[PDB]
């Protein structure tokens, strides 16, 4: 059984949490797509239950076992909990904190402001995600853990409703570097250095969440639009940046154009981005803006 060190602590298989499967009752599908099914579910205790195809490598066992790890040993209100797993039957199951209000994309998309619903959404809202994320964001760096793809998809909402707390969700990829093709590289969500010369650190991860706060205040449009992947990279490699989304206040613009800043050492961390969130948040011009109506 392979190790996992985080925080320069090590942890083994032997230390997730095994809950008795007889212990576990599936309820509705929440949908599969990627590889695997994902499940709402009982153990009373309501938990998403991700499940391992017994139709599988090796290496996708290794692959799932290596992301029950990581996420166990992850403490912080904006990085969704595992609840446990149960590797011992099959299919295995890892059991993650239910996020009722889904991922952020569908939701941004579903929760659009509309003449039926003309105030669905509010700029506050967004800046709340915002800031909710990178406090996750945040703790991962302070922590030395690099994401690679901060990203709308990759994260979750506990509800629907305006008590709302965005998680960082998915951790996939992550995985796959600790151990793929250009197809699949999240590339509209990468910084320079990283699809170029596969360098990746902290602020990897900085330059991802500026495309995140696009892709809120977009209100979950996909990035670049109209633009391929290759596209993408030569536009990004000569300097071209996404323009600010319908409606964005100059300073959520502007926390975007400096986190997509060429040189990594001239990105903020999350501190900085934190407190910039923050000042906006205060800001009335910023927050009295009302988001487009479809
Ligand atoms: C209720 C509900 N509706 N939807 C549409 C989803 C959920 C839901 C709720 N809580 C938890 N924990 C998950 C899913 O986790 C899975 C692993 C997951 C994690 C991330 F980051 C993205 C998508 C995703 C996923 O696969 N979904 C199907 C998204």
């Amino acid at each position: 059984n392979p190790n996992y060190c985080f925080a320069g602590k090590t942890s083994s298989i032997s230390d997730l949490k095994e809950v008795p499967r007889k212990n576990i009752t599936l309820i509705r599908g929440l949908g599969h797509g990627a590889f695997g099914e994902v499940y709402e579910g009982q153990v009373p205790l309501q938990v998403a239950v991700k499940t391992l195809p017994e139709v599988c490598s090796e290496q996708d066992e290794l692959d799932f076992l290596m992301e029950a790890l990581i996420i166990s040993k992850f403490n912080h209100q904006n990085i969704v909990r595992c609840i446990g797993v149960s590797l011992q039957s099959l299919p295995r199951f890892i059991l993650l904190e239910l996020m009722a209000g889904g991922d952020l994309k569908s939701f941004l998309r579903e929760t659009r402001p509309r003449p039926s619903q003309p105030s669905s959404l509010a700029m506050l809202d967004l800046l709340h995600v915002a800031r909710d994320i990178a406090c996750g964001c945040q703790y991962l760096e302070e922590n030395h853990f690099i994401h690679r793809d901060i990203a709308a998809r990759n994260c979750l909402l506990t509800c629907p409703g305006p008590g709302r707390v965005a998680k960082i969700g998915d951790f996939g990829m992550a995985r796959d570097i600790y151990r793929g093709g250009c197809a699949m590289l999240p590339v509209k969500w990468m910084p320079p250095e990283a699809f170029m010369e596969g360098i990746f650190t902290s602020k990897t991860d900085t330059w991802s969440f500026g495309v995140l706060l696009w892709e809120i205040f977009s209100l979950g449009y996909m990035p670049y639009p109209s633009k391929s992947n290759q596209e993408v990279l030569e536009f990004v490699t000569s300097g071209g940046r996404m323009d600010p989304p319908k409606n964005c206040p100059g300073p959520v613009y502007r926390i975007m154009t400096q986190c997509w800043q060429h040189q990594p050492e001239d990105r903020p961390n999350f501190a900085i981005i934190l407190e910039r969130i923050e000042y906006c948040t205060q800001d009335p011009d910023v927050i009295n803006t009302a988001l487009p109506i479809e």
